């Protein structure tokens, strides 16, 4: 109900919406300045607007706040609830030994090339789609890759918003 | 040693510097793009420039990521390590029921006016300085108070950085 949302104290707005962009509560905290909102779509547009106003370093910074698919945080039970649910949905929690070594290998190569983690919208992809895109995006130039990765962040955000 | 900082992987850099601006690891994460850093001052300068590049809503957003002095989080024991140590040094951890209630009311008035928390460098202020700044800054215009608050955020960041050092 956009009306209860629009009436939220900023503290409560940030508590509810503070993880729609992984570990970046600043983003949701920022867009509260633009209340009242017309609908959830208004909130989405404001968030996209904010992200796109950032320098490239800010975009890369957002990416660096994300945990690896099937990486240290998954295997340590230190993912946020959203990341944990999303990664299980994409099959990351039931990878076999060979699949885990492969994901490690693919992640290391990606981060070495680009200087941020590989990010994809897990809820929109299965295991196979994920390996396909990783191998694919590995071949991108940095500028094109940054745009690609931020689009996945925005998709993740939209789904997270709609799960609230 | 800046050489060692300059050699950190972003995962390690974010882990170590991710809380120099409260609950805003994004800023630490962003500035890693500009490495190598000449010195600590280059780091602070990149932080400052990043913050200054944000829209006003981003600056407000940063402030909104800070907990209240003596507030729910302190009482619940759910502050970040730095905030916890910083409020204890400013005398927020040994307040009686009266004072806790009084801090709550001052914070309520400020945040109702400005639409973000009252932020002060706690490691440079005692409990009486805190109440005094709270009352003076309540009079500021919103435009001015935003810049004043952000300066305090930069002060906190500088001392967090030097504590890491
Ligand atoms: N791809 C990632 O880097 N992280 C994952 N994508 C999601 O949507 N959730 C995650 O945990
Ligand atoms: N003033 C605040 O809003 N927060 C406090 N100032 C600090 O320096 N540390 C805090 O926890």
């Amino acid at each position: 109900d956009i009306n209860v949302v629009n009436a939220l104290a900023y503290e409560d707005f940030v508590k509810l919406f503070g993880n729609v962009v992984e570990k970046c509560p600043l983003i949701s905290a920022a867009i509260w300045s633009y209340r009242p909102f017309k609908d959830l779509a208004d909130i989405e547009a404001r968030i996209s607007e904010f992200i796109h106003s950032l320098p490239d370093s800010g975009k890369e910074g957002i990416l660096r706040c994300h945990p690896d698919l099937a990486g240290r945080d998954l295997q340590s039970g230190t993912l946020t609830p959203e990341s944990q649910e999303e990664q299980s949905q994409a099959g990351m929690t039931t990878l076999d030994s060979a699949e885990i070594v492969h994901m490690y290998r693919l992640n290391s190569e990606y981060k070495e090339r680009f200087g941020f983690p590989f990010v994809i919208c897990a809820r929109l992809n299965n295991k196979a789609d994920i390996v396909r895109q990783l191998s694919e995006r590995l071949k991108n130039r940095r500028t094109a890759e940054l745009e690609c990765a931020i689009e996945e962040v925005k998709k993740i955000c939209s789904l997270r918003l709609h799960s609230i």
